């Protein structure tokens, strides 16, 4: 995987997916120049830093390469930055197990569990924080496919860095490590706090954690040993790895090639491990 710099001549903007503070995605279609192939794309256009540095960012960014995390295809610099990205036709895993909640098996819920590990775990060795994981943060190439993507919270560690020590950017508390919260430092291991809200998420069909709670208490909270109640659908046995997500020690927490591990496992006999009317 390599990066490619595309002229605005070469992709078009079809309609808007989403937005955010971090900019707006859209759904697109890149036709390289004289390649005479349509390549369907998203296209996240962000809202200066010098080129060259934006294109060297581009190029760590290009050189991820995982079947679980998206890619990044090409860059576009005029006033604005554009990146082009594989397109996940599906959209965010958030709004996907809410609106067919009432047809998903154990077996999909589990696949999409290990699968996000094994994105994660690659992050890992590429030594990438992630910083932001949540369903809303995880995407959908086919019903089968889950594919972990990034809004701008990653960061590269380097090579003595065992942590990254955050300043005063904005916080998704309710996913975060009690010590990213006190203390805004976030490691592997807080990612894998986070892995444990995300699967809280998808085993309750996309439910609120921490629900109604203001996100200024949720350190109080945590610190008095209270956690995100056990899903319905869940045997103990799933919601144990939860709570092993959840730990105070980030040491005591599972890393992210065990957590490939169980869940495989699991996946290999789903209806005995999460309980849903129906299937199959
Ligand atoms: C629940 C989170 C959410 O809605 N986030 C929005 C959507 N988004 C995003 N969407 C798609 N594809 C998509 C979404 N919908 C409704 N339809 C489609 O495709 C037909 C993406 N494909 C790739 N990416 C990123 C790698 C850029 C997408 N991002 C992010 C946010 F705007």
């Amino acid at each position: 995987a390599l990066l490619r710099i595309l002229k605005e001549t070469e992709f078009k903007k079809i309609k808007v997916l989403g937005s955010g503070a971090f900019g707006t995605v859209y759904k697109g279609l890149w036709i390289p120049e004289g390649e005479k192939v349509k390549i369907p794309v998203a296209i996240k256009e962000l809202r200066p830093k010098a080129n060259k540095e934006i294109l060297d960012e581009a190029y760590v960014m290009a050189s991820v390469d995982n079947p679980h995390v998206c890619r990044l295809l090409g860059i576009c610099l005029t006033s604005t930055v554009q990146l082009i990205m594989q397109l996940m036709p599906f959209g965010c895993l958030l709004d996907y197990v809410r609106e067919h909640k009432d047809n998903i098996g154990s077996q999909y819920l589990l696949n999409w569990c290990v699968q996000i590990a094994k994105g994660m775990n690659y992050l890992e060795d590429r030594r990438l924080v992630h910083r932001d994981l949540a369903a809303r943060n995880v995407l959908v190439k086919t019903p089968q496919h889950v594919k972990i993507t990034d809004f701008g919270r990653a960061k590269l560690l380097g090579a003595e860095e065992k942590e990254y020590h955050a300043e005063g950017g904005k916080v998704p508390i309710k996913w975060m490590a009690l010590e990213s919260i006190l203390h805004r430092i976030y490691t592997h291991q807080s990612d894998v706090w986070s892995y444990g809200v995300t699967v809280w998420e998808l085993m309750t069909f996309g439910s609120k954690p921490y629900d109604g709670i203001p996100a200024s208490e949720i350190s109080s909270i945590l610190e008095k040993g209270e956690r995100l109640p056990q899903p319905p659908i869940c045997t103990i046995d799933v919601y144990m790895i939860m709570r092993k997500c959840w730990m105070i020690d980030a040491d005591s927490r599972p890393k992210f090639r065990e957590l490939i591990i169980e869940f495989s496992k699991m996946a290999r006999d789903p209806q005995r491990y999460l309980v849903i009317q129906g299937d199959e």
